[PDB]
């Protein structure tokens, strides 16, 4: 019960401005008829480093929805507060597969990782194939200027509320842009 939503410009729509959501857009969309829940991330590769180790990671800032509806389980540590989403603490969450890299057999928690020159402490570790790790998204604004999420779905109350909610839901992001069809689900 979740719809992914896309940013597409049409030809008429570039040539009046020569795939972004807002902070304003992802709390507008909590409020969108049958919106459950808005699942909001901000995706970048980049290298982490902790002492002599060097490894290749995805970094996904994330919003406090996203793993609500994420699956997502800390196997060892502990997960995000809606304090930490807040307040964008420099707090993680790593994929067993980069503790590994980084640490070995050495716990992670409580240490420092170093992603795209920015200090990290490993909270958790995620149930375990990828390196990534998860801080919250009002991190990356401070850490490393980014301001808005790269992909963001919403989450219904039912899957019959799918074709309409998707559709408010685009139309809503459409006029905050000021776009005419740019932001869409699929049809």
């Amino acid at each position: 019960n979740t719809i992914e939503l896309f940013y597409m410009p049409s030809d008429e729509e570039l040539t009046a401005n020569p795939a972004s959501f807002t902070e304003e857009d992802i709390n507008g969309l909590k409020g969108v008829d049958g919106v459950k829940q808005v699942v909001a991330s901000a995706v970048k590769s980049m290298t982490a480093r902790y002492h002599e180790e060097d490894t290749d990671i995805t970094l996904n800032g994330i919003n406090s929805g996203y793993m609500d509806v994420k699956k997502l389980d800390v196997q060892d540590g502990r997960t995000f507060t809606d304090n930490d989403f807040l307040s964008g603490k420099r707090a993680g969450i790593i994929s067993k597969k980069m503790a590994e890299k980084l640490f070995g057999k050495t716990s992670p928690l409580g240490k420092i990782v170093w992603a795209g020159g920015q200090p990290v402490e490993v909270i958790g570790v995620l149930k375990e194939g990828l390196s990534e790790m998860y801080v919250p998204f009002n991190m990356l604004k401070t850490s490393f200027g980014t301001n808005d999420y790269s992909n963001v779905s919403v989450q219904t109350e039912s899957a019959d509320q799918i074709k309409s909610t998707g559709k408010e839901a685009a139309r809503l992001l459409n006029d905050n842009h000021g776009t005419k069809e740019a932001y869409q689900v699929m049809n």
